[PDB]
């Protein structure tokens, strides 16, 4: 069931520079990366390559960093999260960054469940880890089904055997995987549909 809480939320406004853009984000203690832009997310956002005609999906968007940082560079952006507070903040953050003139939507979704109304050129995500490898594998396998031909899925994951195990699975599923960057213990992995 759904319920509207009585409890207050802790909010912290954070500014950062991503892809050379000066952005501002309202963050909340009940949402991932409260009070600062996550290092993994920053590395992913700086390294992802997008095309002006791409329809992209920011999976597990939190307060919206990835979608917001890329919105003006692509054709359309869908940000999705299961956390309702996250959804609210991402919508508010679209306004804080003057992106109202772009095709951006924020959708409540348990993984891909509510965003399968279109196909995407890119699926970009900083996936949850404590949730376990089964959820990680699902992000990869179901992701392939939602990508347009030549589409790509981009993930950031903390290095060593974790990134290696996931890369192996991505190669299993897609028939290819590439390490785009390794920085400060984080790896950005990319697989293409084809």
């Amino acid at each position: 069931f759904s319920e509207k809480p009585t409890t207050k939320s802790d909010v912290k406004i954070v500014e950062d520079i991503l892809r050379g853009k000066k952005l501002k984000f309202k963050t909340d203690s009940g949402v991932f990366s409260y009070g600062k832009v996550d290092k993994g997310t920053k590395i992913l956002v700086e390294n992802v390559v997008v095309d002006k005609d791409d329809d992209i999906l920011d999976l597990g968007c939190g307060y919206g960093v990835i979608g917001i940082a890329l919105a003006d560079e692509v054709k359309s952006t869908t940000m999705a999260d299961i956390n309702r507070r996250a959804i609210k903040l991402a919508k508010e953050n679209i306004k804080l960054n003057n992106l109202d003139n772009y095709d951006i939507r924020v959708v409540h979704s348990d993984l891909y469940e509510n965003v399968k109304d279109r196909k995407y050129n890119k699926i970009i995500t900083n996936p949850p880890i404590r949730a376990g490898k089964e959820v990680l594998h699902r992000i990869i396998e179901e992701g392939k089904e939602l990508l347009k031909d030549n589409g790509e899925i981009w993930v950031v994951i903390q290095t060593k055997q974790g990134a290696k195990s996931l890369a192996k699975y991505m190669k299993d599923v897609f028939g290819n995987v590439e390490t785009v960057t390794i920085k400060g213990g984080y790896r950005v992995l990319k697989s293409k549909k084809l």
